[PDB]
């Protein structure tokens, strides 16, 4: 010390860190990457809740991203940006409990609102190091303190033998909670305000944000929340204690593990990480799409009851939520799983293929429930039309898994005291490599919220750069005040809060804000009110 | 003595009356007997052909109206009184009426046979709305209308019994169709070009003549206005007919079939009318006590089975509905509804109404109805709930059974033409919320706006003329389109692929696609699966 940049030297509870000065289009940013927040969850610690990281001696280098949590790498379309952009960009390791911090350069003089990003990837994949989650633009342009963490995914994060000591479940959510705890204690050293923390996430990340809202020990660690294309409630974000027990026992059999839970978990702990990844998908109860094997469990601990019971009975008076969806939530889920669908053709399907797809898309549906889905989504004027059937299939999956669980959450939070702001993202990136029939697929709003169009080397249009700047302003104004609206800008269209009376939401596209009413109201009344009665 | 008023039919000589229509005279032969009076021992029995008479039979006045329940709900109210009997009630009522141009046509003329509605418990061929004089004068048509037995008299059945076999009111109708074949040529009518037309229970009757082989040889074309043989109200099973006749017998103090039927035959007509409504299995609306029975005789199977398996290649059918089929059915039966207030109902009142409107519906089926018809943007809005209640009743009872019939006839070889009547008579005394209620297109088809004393607008007179042309062109050719009008828009046939129908209102024809397609997929495909 003494020859290095004094603006990049910081101390945390665990010790000294050395960060890196990064270039963002408009100027420098301070980045502290790969900070350890927990004891490596390896060996005897596999399946166990995280332990806080013991202090270190000397200056820890925090200039590079750390290991990505052990997961299944997508090799479906080799060289394809559409799939490769989501793949791990660092080495896979069980030693992965690290977090990243981006702050303005020089570090802010007064306490600054903090944004904590929780990534998606069906609770089996993801990393905080991906290029779409780059906090440098938000830190530079908006002056934000951005934090992102790695949490255990798959069997490593969510394999549960409910009631056991050794594998209690939801440990990946506890990794997230420990990083929220770390922010409270240490973010002030970076110029961050621990008294103004906003959680934001997408897909499984949004479901994770939702589970922090529904779990009392997490509520003291944040003030506001953003749930993008994901919710704690719904058909995929959780499993029962019985279902998690079933899936962990089946995986144990599959890898040669046999009679109490201690014996079974000890044997699972001797298995190489890849053996577990190789059998992960083989525990699903049916042929399905938008279903993940190891997800949060309703344990009676982290989740005191189902997220459905919790959202219907909870008091959310003190809460501000920003929720929303993309135009085509379900389109991507059809390419691996539904026969007749491909990214390399227009995917014009037959009626038989549509009926077959509804059984895959709604796997828990009875013959009668699936018929109600088919009859609702058929256009009885053109019941055999291949383009309509193709789109209806996308809508079934999108509506069942995302839009209607989002509408249900917005409705319940608003009715029970929260301040809700709802959106629909309708802009398809000019740079998208997925076919046009897929529209705006699941996760393709992220690059805009994070401000990637501001980098001139990424070849986005001028319109897309102005639009990204607009979105970065909505998100950070929401983090700052609990309202996405700019107080100085009187002229710009206001984003009204979502209410049960008016059911107002906005469209996020290249045009100025548009206020719309009812988030897929007739269709979501079918999924949220009728279909549960067709489970009797 | 006018030679244009003396006709010799197989039963003997008749004398009509020269009537005045706006444009000129018409010949009318009213109250012609077509059957032996169905009185005494003949009560509940199939009709017998009328024995010949001596001299010249007077046919200058309408005859007795078949014995029925008279609506006394709103006394002096045009809205209800226009449907009430306008002649004396009697069991001696099997008479028909004939209207022809004056002088009688020189060449054989297409015949239109009108079959009235009234839930199979009421109606008469003598009502002012069924006046054939305009169609006879303006279009040169030979119009025939008959009285058929209604209520217990026409449809009380002890299935399998010889003395009360059921469907005798439909046999009264069939005998009048037989009479037309045998005698219409004496009036200048073409027995080889006979079109049946009817509304509500009359349309369901027309539909039952299509589905019953011995009737099929008596007509060539058909018009089903706001009614169908299929659906929840037009028929009952042999079992249901049996319990209702047994219950009614018990209610009037009666007493095996022979014994029970003989006791019923000793009862005065009004004693049977007094208990008629008390045999319905639930609190319901758009449900009638004595209706056609699936006997395995007149109806060889249910109208559903018959419409799904029938060959209709040789048939031309004109079908349609009115804008607000169910609105009227809500005033007597559904709490919160009235003709004297705007009927803005609550959510509770709507859920309660769905149980009355869909009486066969289980708790789950009724919930599916509620969830489908609720506007989830305004789920508590009283105007939406009021209007949704009207739609439930109209869709369940008329629009979706009509869509189902049109789809099946088209798929199985018929030529079908479908419409929606959206014009509300300027003269209507029912409140505005009721819109275009059940039966208010009839006065337009019959050409009543052409009479200047009835106070209809000029627009309504041009519109009635248009409709009279559609109906008579359909009777003439099996196509409602005018070959004279070498201008657009043409009325396309309804097909299962294109699902084309037209709107009948003051504006020129508009071609629309799918008759409430999504909603009727719910009633016709999903709801039957519950259970
Ligand atoms: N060997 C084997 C054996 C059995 C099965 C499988 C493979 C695979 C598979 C195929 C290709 C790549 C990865 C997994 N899937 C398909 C699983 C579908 C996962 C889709 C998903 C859901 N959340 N993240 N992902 C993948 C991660 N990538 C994405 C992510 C996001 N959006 C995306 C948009 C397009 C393309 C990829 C995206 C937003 C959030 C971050 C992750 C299965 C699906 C089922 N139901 C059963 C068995 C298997
Ligand atoms: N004393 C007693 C005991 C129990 C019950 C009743 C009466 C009455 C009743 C009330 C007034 C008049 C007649 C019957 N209704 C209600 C029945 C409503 C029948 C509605 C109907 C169906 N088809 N024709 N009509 C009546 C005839 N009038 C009309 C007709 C048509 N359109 C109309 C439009 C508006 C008003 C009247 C119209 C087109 C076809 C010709 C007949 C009941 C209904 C139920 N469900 C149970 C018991 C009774
Ligand atoms: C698209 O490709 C898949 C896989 O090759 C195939 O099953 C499907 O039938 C194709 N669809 C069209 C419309 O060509």
């Amino acid at each position: 010390e003494g020859r290095e940049d004094p603006q990049l030297l910081v101390r945390v509870r665990g010790g000294q860190l050395r960060g890196i000065r990064l270039k963002a289009p408009g100027g420098p940013v301070s980045a502290f990457l790969g900070i350890p927040f927990a004891e490596p969850p390896v060996g005897s610690r596999r399946f166990m809740p995280p332990e806080p990281k013991r202090p270190w001696s000397g200056v820890l280098d925090a200039t590079t991203f750390q290991n990505v949590c052990y997961q299944y790498v997508d090799t479906l379309y080799p060289g394809f940006e559409g799939t490769e952009m989501w793949n791990p960009n660092r080495e896979l390791s069980e030693d992965c409990l690290y977090l990243n911090v981006w702050t303005p350069y020089p570090r802010p003089a007064s306490p600054t609102p903090v944004l904590i990003w929780i990534y998606g990837g069906g609770f089996y994949s993801g990393a905080a190091s991906l290029d779409v989650y780059d906090g440098r633009f938000l830190a530079q342009v908006e002056g934000a303190v951005l934090v992102s963490m790695n949490y255990r995914v798959g069997t490593f994060g969510f394999l549960a033998l409910p009631g056991s000591r050794e594998a209690p479940g939801n440990v990946g959510l506890l990794d997230q909670r420990l990083a929220l705890q770390w922010v409270q204690e240490n973010i002030a050293a970076f110029g961050g305000d621990p008294m103004s923390v906003t959680l934001f996430g997408e897909s499984a990340g949004a479901a994770s944000v939702g589970m922090h809202i529904l779990s009392l020990p997490s509520r003291s660690l944040f003030h506001r929340a953003v749930l993008q294309s994901g919710t704690p409630n719904g058909p995929w974000a959780t499993v029962s204690a019985g279902e998690a027990r079933r899936r962990a026992t089946l995986l144990a059999r599959l890898v040669g593990c046999p009679g109490n839970d201690t014996e079974l978990i000890a044997c699972l702990r001797t298995r190489p990480a890849q053996d577990l990844v190789d059998h992960e998908w083989h525990v699903l109860p049916q042929e399905s799409i938008f279903r993940f094997s190891f997800v949060p469990v309703v344990d009676g601990d982290f989740l005191s009851d189902t997220p459905e019971a919790l959202i219907n009975t909870g008091d959310f008076q003190d809460l501000q939520v920003l929720v929303g969806v993309v135009k085509d939530e379900g389109s991507y889920f059809l390419v691996y799983g539904v026969p007749g669908f491909s990214k390399d053709n227009e995917s014009l399907i037959s009626r038989a293929q549509f009926l077959a797809g509804v059984r895959i898309g709604v796997p828990q549906a009875s013959d009668l429930a699936a018929e109600a889905v088919v009859l609702h989504y058929t256009d009885w004027l053109h019941p055999e039309d291949p383009t309509h059937l193709r789109d209806a299939m996308s809508a079934v999956v999108g509506d069942h898994n995302v839009v209607c669980p989002v509408a249900q959450l917005a409705g319940r939070l608003a009715a029970q005291g929260a301040r809700v702001y709802a959106y629909i993202f309708e802009h398809r990136a000019s740079t998208l490599t997925w076919p046009l029939w897929m529209g705006v697929p699941h996760g393709y709003e992220i690059e805009f919220i994070f401000g990637l169009p501001l980098d001139p080397s990424l070849n986005y249009t001028t319109e897309e750069r102005i639009f990204a700047q607009r979105l970065m302003k909505y998100w950070t104004n929401f983090a700052r005040t609990g309202d996405p609206n700019d107080p100085r800008d009187s002229k710009s269209p206001q984003w009204p809060p979502y209410t049960t009376a008016a059911q107002q939401y906005v469209s996020l596209n290249l045009k100025p804000l548009e206020v719309r009413r009812g988030l897929r109201a007739q269709t979501c009344a079918f999924w949220n009110r009728f279909l549960p009665k067709l489970l009797s």
